[PDB]
Formats: C-alpha cells, sequence, structure tokens
C-alpha cells in the first residue's frame, strides 16, 4: 500500500481525474504524443524554463519526432534567472534552481562533496499526482525508488496550540501520548464534515451529487468509472458545488461543522470557564493550527471551500519525495529527455534574457513577437509562429497588459519607465487576444490573470547534525526522536529532514515554513530579500536568532511540574553557525509561493484554465497559450504547472491545425473538448 | 453640507454609537473624566506611544488632576521608535512618528523650510469619526479648520479597469464624462445591496434588524433613539447579522449582489459577446476595482461582510484632513494636553526601550512587571501597579506569548533566542490573566491575539511641482486638472495631494497606496525594507522607476483613433529625481498596516474589544490592559485606536476600585457594563 518507486506511483494515480478537469485522466492523454501538426518548419518560443515550460518542450518533443523529412520545431526557451540550470551546462544556489523547484546545496568549499540540500520551493509530491509521476518516470524511470515524506504525522510530531501539547504518529490514537485528545477530537469532526465516508452512509456537510466527496474521489480515481458519471460530474455537480459554496471560505467552513458538533455534543465546552463561542473558536483554531497532514491550514483559511476540496478529492496529504539529491535533477533530466524524444526535430535554444512584452503584429508569417532584455539591459526582438507564456501570473502581467485591448495602429513597447529601449511595432494586438471585436472579452483574460492570489510563503533552514536528535533533551516517541513540529510559536511548521547526500552526518532543519499571515509575521526579520545570506559564503545568523528567540518559550507538559524553556528552542540553537538562511518568495519575481484561490477566484483561475480552447474558433488568429501552476486548479503544485503545460500543447496543436480538434489524439481531445469554451463556435 | 472647522466634524458624528457598541457614544463617554481612583500615589507604565498609549496618557492626565492633595499617578512610557515624537523632545522622519501617525518631510537641507510633507501612516479623518474629533478639539481647539480628503470621487478622478476609462467627480451622472458608463451604473447596483435605502422601501440584500442598513445608522446616529432599539441592536440584531454572514466574504456578497441584478436585467451583458459568467465576473471585478469613496476595495474581498458593514453603518468614505502641517502634531499635541490636563498630579517620563516581556509576579504591592532591552540592548526590569499595553498585535504577542499560560514558580524571561540577558520572575502568572485556574482562558486571549490579522500595506512617494497639472496633457474635468487616479496598473491608488507647508509650488505625489495583494505583487521591486531611502539623504529612484514602468501602458479613450502611453505615465515621470520613497508597513515591526478581520475572526477581535471587562472580576485582580486599533471593531483608525484607549482606561478605574464600576461616570460605565463579560466566572 505505500509506494515504493516512481512506476508505483506512476500506477497508483494514472486514473485520477481533478474535477474541473472530470472528462479526462491527463497521464492518460499524455500517454501518446498530444496530436499531429501540418508539415513545416515551426518557430516557437517558451517564455519561462520552470516545470510548465518544460513540461510544454518535452510534449512539444513528442510531436516534433512525428513529422516528415524536412520539417522539425525550432523552440527558443527564454530564462531570466541566473541560477537557472538552464545557463549552467557555503550555500550555493547557482545552477540549481528551475523555477520554484530551487534547491540549496550546503559544503565547506567543495560543492561535490556537501553537508545537506534545503529544498527553497517544491519538496513533496502526492502519491496520485499522476502527471507528476508521468514525467518523473520520464525523468528517472520506474524503477527508481522513492520514500515518504517526513509530514506531520509520518514522523513523530510535537504540536503545541495555546497551552495544548500533543505528541503522535498517526491518527489512532493508540499512539496519541494523549488518547483524549482535545485536538484528534476535533481532526475526526472535520473530517467527517469534510471527507465523510467512501461507503455506507453520507455524513460529510458539503456534499458533491448529494454523497460524501470520499464517494466522489472513488469515481474521479476509476479506471473504468460508470458511463456518463464524468460528465455528470463535470457539467452538473461539480459545477453546482461550486456554484453553493466558491462564496465560503476555508475558515467558514471549519467553524460552521464544529459548531454542529458542538451542538450536537462531540466537543465539549472546552473547559468549565469558557462560554459557548469561546469553546467553538478554541476548536476551530486548534484544529487551524493542526491541519489536514501538512501542517496547520489556519494561515490557508482565506481560500475557497472550493480549493480545499480539490484537495480532499486529491489525498494530496499522502506524500513522497523525489528519486534525487535535488529536486531540480527532475526537471533538469525533463529538458534532457525533451531533446532525447525529439529525435533530432527539435532543436532548443536557451536565451538568458528577461520577456518584457508580447504581442500579435505585422503582416508576415511569424506574427507572435517577443520583446526581450538580455543581461547587459539591450533590447531584442523576435517573432514566432507560436508562443507558450510559461511564467505565473504576476510575471505575466507585465508581459500581456501593457498593450491595451484591441488593435492599435502602431506601440513603442518595452520597459521605458526603467529607461530601457523600446521597439516599435505596427497593426498591434494583444497577446492574450480572445476577440477581434471586444475589448471586454481581452480584458477579461488580463484583468483575471491580474487579479489571481500568489499566497505568500518563505522558509528558514539551517544545518544540523543528525545526532542532535539523539540528545536526551530531544523527546522520543514510539521508538524514534521528534522530527515534526507543528507550532503556534511563529515558526508554523518545522522538520529535521535527513541529508538527501549520503544514516547521514547531517539534516536540513527546516526551522519555519509559513505561507500567509505566517509569513506576513517574520518578514520584518529576513534581513536581507528575497535571501539571506545573499552571498554564497554568508550565514543569516542575525535572522536566525530571531526564530529561535520565538521558541524561547515557557511550555507546559503533562510530564514535568516546573515548565521550563520548551525543548525545541535547544534544537534550533544546535544548528551550526554558517549557512543559516532564509529565503522569501513573496520578495521573489513570482511576488509569493503559488496561486491559491480565495473565493470567487474560480471565476478568474478558471477562465485561464481554459484559456487553451481559443484554438477552436479558426477565425482567430492567436497564437499565445499560458502554462503554470498559476493557470491551473492546483496551485502550488507540479501537477498543476504539468496540466498547464499539457492544455497550453493541446491548444498549440489545435491553432496549427486552423481549428481542428481531430489532429489532436483520441484521448487527448478531451483535454480542448471536455472544458466550457472560451470562444463561443458551432457544434462539432 | 461640508464641515469647516473641528468643532463642526466633532459634533456631526458625537452621538454615532458603533453596533459591536451601540450601548455608548464615545465622545459622550470621553467628555468628562472616566472615573474616580481611591488616593494612592500611583505607578503606571504605558508600552507604546503612538494614538492608542497618548489617548490613554491624556485620560490619566485627566483623572490625575481629581485626585487629592498628597496622591498622583506616575507614568513610565516605553517607546521604542527612535523617530518617534517623544525622543525628540532630503528625507526627514526623526521626530515625526507618532507609530502608524508617521510623516516624511521633504526638504532641501533646512527642514525648517520644506518642500512638502509625505502621510506615510494616517492620513484622511471621517467625518462622523467622534472620538477622533473629540481628541483632535482638544488637541487644536473646535475653531480650527479643516479640510476635505481629495479621495477618488471628491476631485476629479481617472478610473481604469481593463478596457475601461472614467473621469468624474461623485456619483451624479452629470458629472461623469460617460452618464452612462457601466462602472456608474454597478456602483448603484453595489452600493443599492448593501447600504439601501434610509426612507421607503427595503432594496439591500443583507438586512440588519429586518431592514436596510442605511436605516439603522440612522438609529445608531440618532440623539435619542429608543433606549430598548440600541439594547436590541447590541444583544440581537449584530449578534444576528453575525451569526448569518460573519462566514461570508465582501467579495462573494458583491458577487450575489451582482448576480441578482444581473437576472433581474438591471445590469446588462457586458457587449454581448461576454456571456452570463463573465459578465458578472466582469461587473465584480470592475466593482472592485472602483471601490466605495476610496479607491478600490477589491483588495480588501477577503474582510467578512460584517468587517465592510461597519463601515458602511460609519460612512466612512466622507473624509476630512487636520489642521497641521503633520498629522504627528495631533499626537504630540495630546501628548502636551495631557500633562497640561494633569495639572502638577501627573508625572511621566519617557523610555526609549523595546518591552520584550510583561508578567504578573511576586507578592509586592506592585506585580505587573515590565522588562524591556534600551538602544544598546541593555536589560531593564520594572513593576507596576497597572499596565496599558498600547501596541498592536504582532508587536503584543512576543510579550505576552512566552511565560505560559498558568502559575510557574519561576521563569528567566527575555529575548535569550537573542543571546540578551534575562531576568528571574519568581510566582509567575501571564499578564493577560483571564483565570486563576484555566489556563484555556488565559490560552484563548493569547492566541487570539496572536491571529488577527493586520492588513499589508505600502506607499510610494515622491515630490512634484503643483504646476505639472497644468501640462497640456494632464485630463481636465470642467477646466480642474485630474488629482486622483484609481487603476489596475498595479498602482492601486494614486494622489497629487497640495505640500501642507504653505498654491503651494509642491505637492505630494502618493503614486501607489496599495493593500494586501496589491501591496504584495509590488514588494519585490521595493529594494531596501521597510524604508527606501533608508537614509536622509538617499532617494529610492530604482524603485520609482518600476512604478512609472506600470503606468507605461497603452490606454485607449473613447473616440480617439488609437490608443497612446498613458498620461499618467508622463504625471509620474515629472516627479523630481530626490526624494522618491517607499514605505512598506509590511516589513516595519508592525509587520502590516492595520487589523482587518478576515471570516470568523469576529470572535477573535471581539475578545481582545471586550478584554477590559476583566476588571468586573474582582478577585482576579489582573493588572494589564490593552490599547490600540488591533483591539477594536475598527482597525485602520485612528477612532479604533481611540476607543481601545478608553477601554482601557475605563478598565483600569474599575480594577483600581476592586470591580466596582460605580466608580466610573454615568456616561462611562456603559463601557464596561454595556459588553459581554470577558470573564463569567466569577461574575461582576
Ligand atoms: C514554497 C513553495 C513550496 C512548494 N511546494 C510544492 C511541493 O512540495 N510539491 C509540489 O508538487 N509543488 C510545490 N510547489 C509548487 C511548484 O514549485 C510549482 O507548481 C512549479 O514549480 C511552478 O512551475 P511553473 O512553470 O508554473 O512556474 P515557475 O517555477 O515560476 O517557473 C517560471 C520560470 O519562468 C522564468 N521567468 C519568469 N518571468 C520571466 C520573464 N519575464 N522572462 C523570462 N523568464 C522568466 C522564471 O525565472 C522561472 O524559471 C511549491 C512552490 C513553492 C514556491
Ligand atoms: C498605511 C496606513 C494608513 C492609515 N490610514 C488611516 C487614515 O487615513 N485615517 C485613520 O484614522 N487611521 C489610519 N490609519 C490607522 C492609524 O494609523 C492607527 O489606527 C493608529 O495610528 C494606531 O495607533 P496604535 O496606538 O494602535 O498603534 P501604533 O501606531 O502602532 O503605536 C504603537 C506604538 O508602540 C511602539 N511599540 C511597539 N512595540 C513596542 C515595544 N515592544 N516596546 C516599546 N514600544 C513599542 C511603537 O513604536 C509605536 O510608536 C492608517 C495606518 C496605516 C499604517
Amino acid at each position: 500500500k505505500i509506494a515504493t518507486t516512481v512506476g508505483e506511483a506512476r500506477l497508483s494515480g494514472i486514473n485520477y481525474r481533478h474535477p474541473d478537469s472530470a472528462l479526462v485522466s491527463y497521464p492518460v492523454a499524455a500517454a501518446a504524443p498530444l496530436g499531429r501538426l501540418p508539415a513545416g518548419n515551426y518557430r516557437i518560443a517558451i517564455v519561462g524554463g520552470g516545470a510548465g515550460g518544460i513540461a510544454a518542450l518535452y510534449e512539444l518533443g513528442r510531436l516534433a519526432a512525428t513529422l516528415p523529412a524536412g520539417s522539425g520545431i525550432d523552440v527558443q526557451i527564454y530564462e531570466a534567472d541566473p541560477d537557472s540550470f538552464l545557463h549552467d551546462r557555503a550555500i550555493k544556489v547557482r545552477g540549481l534552481k528551475a523555477g520554484r523547484v530551487s534547491a540549496a546545496l550546503v559544503h565547506n568549499g567543495d560543492p561535490a562533496s556537501g553537508d545537506t540540500i534545503y529544498e527553497v520551493g517544491a519538496m513533496r509530491f502526492p502519491e496520485i499526482a499522476g502527471l507528476t509521476w508521468h514525467y518523473a518516470s520520464a525523468a528517472f524511470g520506474d524503477a527508481a525508488p522513492i520514500k515518504v515524506f517526513p509530514n506531520p504525522g509520518k514522523v513523530p510530531t510535537e504540536f503545541v496550540f495555546g497551552n495544548r501539547v500533543d505528541r503522535y504518529v498517526g491518527s489512532d490514537p493508540k499512539d496519541w501520548e494523549d488518547p483524549d485528545s482535545p485536538t484528534l477530537k476535533v481532526l475526526g469532526v472535520v473530517a467527517g464534515g469534510l471527507v465523510g465516508n467512501p461507503q455506507g452512509e453520507n455524513v460529510a456537510m458539503y456534499p458533491i451529487a448529494n454523497v460524501d466527496p470520499a464517494k466522489i474521489a472513488a469515481i474521479l480515481n476509476a479506471a473504468t468509472p460508470p458511463a456518463d458519471a464524468l460528465e455528470r460530474i463535470q457539467t452538473k455537480y461539480w459545477p453546482e458545488f461550486i456554484a453553493q459554496y466558491d462564496g465560503l471560505t476555508l475558515g467558514a467552513a471549519v467553524r460552521e461543522i464544529v459548531t454542529v458538533a458542538f451542538e450536537k455534543g462531540t466537543l465539549p465546552p472546552v473547559d468549565g470557564v469558557l462560554d459557548v463561542d469561546e469553546s467553538i473558536s478554541y476548536y476551530v483554531e486548534l484544529f487551524g493550527r493542526f491541519g489536514f497532514g501538512t501542517g496547520g491550514f489556519k494561515p490557508l483559511y482565506n481560500i475557497s471551500l472550493v480549493e480545499m476540496m480539490r484537495l480532499i478529492l486529491w489525498d494530496y496529504s499522502n506524500e513522497y519525495t523525489l528519486p534525487v539529491t535535488e529536486n531540480v535533477e527532475f526537471i533538469r533530466n525533463l529538458f534532457l529527455k525533451a531533446q532525447n524524444v525529439g529525435a533530432g526535430k527539435l532543436v532548443v535554444q536557451v536565451r538568458q534574457e528577461r520577456v518584457a512584452n508580447a504581442c500579435h503584429s505585422g503582416t508576415a508569417s511569424a506574427r507572435a513577437q517577443l520583446l526581450s532584455y538580455d543581461s547587459h539591459n539591450a533590447v531584442h526582438s523576435e517573432a514566432y509562429d507560436f508562443v507558450i507564456l510559461a511564467v505565473p501570473h504576476d510575471q505575466l502581467t507585465p508581459i500581456v497588459s501593457r498593450s491595451g485591448f484591441e488593435h492599435a495602429a502602431s506601440q513603442n513597447l518595452g520597459d521605458a519607465g526603467l529607461g530601457l529601449e523600446t521597439h516599435t511595432y505596427n497593426q498591434v494586438y494583444p497577446p492574450l487576444l480572445l476577440s477581434d471585436s471586444s475589448p471586454a472579452a481581452n480584458a477579461r483574460i488580463v484583468t483575471a490573470i491580474g487579479q489571481l492570489h500568489m499566497a505568500r510563503s518563505s522558509k528558514v533552514f539551517a544545518t544540523v547534525k543528525t545526532a542532535a536528535l539523539d540528545q536526551p533533551w530531544v523527546p522520543q516517541w514510539r521508538g524514534e526522536p521528534i522530527k515534526a513540529v507543528v507550532s503556534d510559536s511563529g515558526l508554523a511548521a518545522s522538520y529535521v529532514v535527513p541529508s538527501p547526500i549520503v544514516a547521514p552526518e547531517y539534516s536540513s532543519l527546516l526551522a519555519s515554513y509559513t505561507w500567509e499571515d505566517d509569513s506576513t509575521r517574520l518578514r520584518h526579520d529576513f534581513g536581507l530579500y528575497p535571501q539571506n545570506p545573499a552571498t554564497e559564503t554568508g550565514t543569516a545568523d542575525g535572522m536566525y536568532r530571531t526564530m529561535v528567540n520565538r521558541a524561547y518559550r515557557y511550555v507546559k507538559y503533562a510530564g514535568a511540574s516546573n515548565a521550563q524553556p520548551w525543548w525545541f528552542y535547544q534544537l534550533l540553537a544546535e544548528a551550526r553557525t554558517a549557512d543559516r538562511f532564509v529565503f522569501d518568495w513573496t520578495t521573489n519575481k513570482t511576488a509569493g509561493g503559488f496561486k491559491l484561490d480565495m473565493t470567487g477566484d474560480h471565476h478568474q483561475s478558471n477562465l485561464c484554465f481554459r484559456y487553451h480552447t481559443h484554438a477552436l474558433a479558426a477565425s482567430l488568429d492567436n497564437r499565445f497559450f499560458i502554462a503554470s501552476d498559476s493557470y491551473s486548479h492546483l496551485g502550488g503544485w507540479l501537477e498543476g504547472a504539468f496540466m498547464s503545460a499539457l492544455n497550453a500543447v493541446a491548444g498549440l496543436i489545435v491553432r496549427a491545425n486552423r481549428g481542428d480538434v481531430s489532429a489532436l489524439s483520441t484521448e487527448a481531445r478531451p483535454l480542448v473538448i471536455g472544458l466550457r469554451p472560451v470562444v463561443k463556435v458551432p457544434a462539432a
């Protein structure tokens, strides 16, 4: 039942269909090349060399290999990040980034003999992330081993909220230090209320198709679901869940569930002195700090219930590591495999340039324009047949929003406010061209992108000897030291992760992984932005001491009368002086870590998710596709970036075939036709 | 009916009662000293010299003057900010701060002869902010002149969202360049749906007491309403509104309103390419950028409807300036007045120290302990009879949350993780002491404080010659230049405010005032944090050019053949190079600008609002009060800081009288007894 290889994870999730694309398993669609292109020699640009852009590249290689003699695809990949792996063909980061897949290598002067790795971005991958594991198999093979990520509850964990302390492993009470814990009670209440039961009675508060989510998850994951079941989910039942609940936050939902349980007596008054509302609030906040298996979701309480429900259906917390020293190896290997699978019909060149503007212009064959700046701030303009914009929403905004919403006789585009050189384009149309005649349609896509919510996030890391965990001052529970700490100290979630360079002498002390307001509260103490140290040889000692100081709290435990400073203070202070670190995604050019939808945001994110369906309108000469987790219903996951890349390439095939969906494979067609179109066109 | 003096504004709002405190008009309660203290020589500390701490000092001065011969009050005021006015007897900030009332003086070498002032924090004051105007009268007199703040719609304004442009003053279509504007139409729909009508048919979507909110506002603002009507609001109808709608975001409410209006045909299809959901979404987002009179509330869409409704009942957008060069003068004058009114019976000493910890300890008469560090990190400990903690919630957390939740025999408190010296306290209880028996009650207040939401905010400023507004490319409305711009450019809201140091030669170009995600999106470009320039002599030129660059967009105006770069780019570029500035409240030690409650947060903030009622529990003997806009239902307003100060001193008087509320004036008593008590047991 635990997956032990890439192939086992891949096979586990191969059928799973997400509710906003319920007609299609993306892994099934991706089993063969997505479609066919007319003969020709294509000039394509990919803006961004992260997971989205590289998966797009790989699918373009699969397509290229199918082209006849004399045909081919040329791809220019634009990648502005100087630390990208694409430009590399104490704490080191150079060459160890693929966007938000980002490693920091801790070493003593020889990077080939390092101590540990900090996974600064992506680090844990759901078992049923079928497209993720599909690409991991391309990158590593099915035989490559994987491990269970040491999430709270997967390893012995300490939880602290207010006066409550718990030590536990799992959800079986036998393995909680307090089997009567209120934390375990509230967790069961909120799980019953949100997830419900896969068999028998329906007990969940927010049904889908009148039944518990657990039952719908099993349909969505079935190899061969009943006839019409996926269509009815896609067109009726999931839309009706959205209509009902997209205006309800996660935090509001938690409070509704707790309120009913408190009224029923499942959750008792917290002590004899708290009033009703106080007890209810206590339980909401207690559950908020505890979470669903990856730490407290209190900071995520403003997300739509719809967003949480996507994660529930997907069983998101059951996660694994990759068969790597650094997660960037996945994206690097996928980039290499893209070129291999092209069979010499795909040519790729990397540009170390920042794209500033996209548009359609002129009357030549290649009308999709990109304006960029190189490392010396010199301007470059290039025209393409098709472009895939593989950057998240805040980075996309300046590229697509500054050219207006209709034809312009001429525009002098570029970063004029920076004093950089502009380029005159003539007969200009916006890049995200939904209409030849409606500025509002063109404005809807741009304004949607610009108002998506990028969740704030930060990670504080240090290096510690793994043997520190064996000290008598580190609690043991069920035979192992505590290695995960979820707390209301300001640190939020902390992990002591064994080094993957190897038991290893060293561990990565992920002292704090924060989201949203938890991250905001820390940010004044980071010192340098987005990274401290900014240099390879420095150490963020001052910053880290502010984190240790947040752990300098007197914590009362049931096992001792005289409360003492929290043991975790001591553990954080056991980290070595060198190689103390923070990265703040919020002050990175991404303007945060990843998209999470607020109430109402579905209307914006789903427009982005469906945008590639513009290809159905043959009379609309739109050459631009988008590919990022920002344009998915899995912001915060490689799976979302990969799904958006698949959408982008499917749309590109349809556009290249001048609206003919038959150019898509049987299994890939639903990537376009299973969604509500963004342009109205005739039936069939 | 435009107010022209402090007294006119003061009288306008003198009766207004907020819905969470509907039994009392705070201005009326503040008219006379709040109560009486027993004879004694009191030792009090106020932590924080912002609006809350200084209003609290003022009220202590008024109390002190009532004490008999031989009695008095000594106050130690702790103020950590080196730039505080308390420690002072090119861009200058030294001496020009009173917490989040913060001015920057732009000058050329002689600060007595400056060019303009940037109001970095508070700047605009609702007419019906009665407590605000009550203290302004104490500081400046009723005769002092006031001006209308030049809000969007108060002065000629350009609004840009997507493809839509408007130029307007107010809400009368005769004063809009396009009287048929969809923007003005959606404003009428959303305002009608949220506020409704004061007379006639109820048209609002979310009634209070089964009627439109406008009708309730007229009762809350009445001189003599039926007492029974106020009590029913306080105990039944406002609580019922909260029960229903605390789980509904503003954004969700706007969508509900727009959906019903669309279905009714009140709002037409957005051009007849856009389908139903696209039209509704367009309108929701258009309204989002337009706002309620102070710019778009899109970034505020996650607030609870309850929070928005507080602002709707208060008519918050109708705002004025103060009779000052710099807003800090208000707070300074209130500090001087406190000392004047104390009539020799108040002695005040300022300490330039950061409080690190508070607790109750020991067995002496003074048990309210404060542990602090001076500007060279030397430790200090002092005990007091009473303490007012006048700091916002993220600054309060480390002071009150690291001592546990119950009696402890001994603790070594302080900032040990920073390497700073600790102090041993014996027989220690938490400072926010709600129970002698409940650690959960002590934990509830601490945990609530720590999880309040501090809204993020930033202001980008530059200095511009006022005459730039006369350039031929600056649009006019009836001959007056546009002086406010509300846009989806990333800048959010922009103002060209005449210098108060004087038609003035210069203006303060508030290039961008952002909240929440709008601020997050900019933050990577600020360069230095919290302030660029960090020095008196620098300029934030690179940062500011990134803001000019956001304005470099092709904007199409109706009737024009083609788009040209937006004129507002040209205006921003006219600012001089020197004295370009950003302040990021988010990276200040406040960890943001001001509290705004999310869905579910009422129960957290309201616990804080009611905390001073602990004074009713006589034997508890808790000596700590809290005083900040974080502990109010008006986060983001001086009104909230002032209300919380009034609550704190009212509570202190009852505590000083061992629980006897008869020691409050008749008019002040409801400040304590008109709220639900925070301690159920013991009663009182
Ligand atoms: C803190 C954090 C935690 C996460 N945890 C997980 C996890 O455990 N598991 C998981 O599956 N996912 C996780 N994710 C999400 C995962 O990292 C992302 O979904 C994925 O990496 C995003 O890929 P992308 O292609 O959409 O965008 P990005 O990774 O942002 O890549 C975009 C690329 O475009 C480049 N670029 C941007 N603008 C320009 C421009 N104008 N011109 C040229 N180049 C440009 C960038 O430099 C970058 O390399 C996490 C991410 C973060 C930050
Ligand atoms: C961007 C922005 C815009 C605003 N706009 C308006 C507006 O137009 N109108 C309006 O009415 N209000 C506005 N406000 C709100 C108004 O500024 C606040 O409500 C009010 O100033 C807060 O006062 P306070 O006493 O609660 O806290 P603060 O002003 O935060 O004062 C707390 C004081 O305590 C000190 N301190 C903190 N921690 C310690 C410690 N540990 N030891 C010692 N000293 C400490 C601080 O240095 C500070 O001086 C705005 C605020 C901001 C930031």
